[PDB]
């Protein structure tokens, strides 16, 4: 049997965990909340939230349209 088991599953709200990495909170990533949205698996991992802004390419919010938290010190790299 070359095949696996495998099929369409969502964890429950037993525990919070980052929603984008699916990982136990760090001291450095800990679960924390980028915007006012509470409740649901909307706990991202500070660093992790970055890699979704480069993807997604979003930056704020897809629903309230809040502005993330990312700790910036350069300007660094832009659209231009
Ligand atoms: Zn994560
Ligand atoms: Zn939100």
């Amino acid at each position: 049997g070359s095949s696996g088991s495998s099929g369409t599953s969502i964890t429950p709200s037993s525990q919070d965990i980052c929603r984008i990495c699916h990982c136990e909170g760090d001291d450095e990533s800990p679960l924390i909340t980028p915007c006012h949205c509470t409740g649901s698996l909307h706990f991202v991992h500070q660093a992790c939230l970055q890699q979704w802004i480069k993807s997604s390419d979003t930056r704020c919010c897809e629903l309230c349209k809040y502005e993330f938290i990312m700790e910036t010190k350069l300007s660094g790299p832009s659209s231009g």
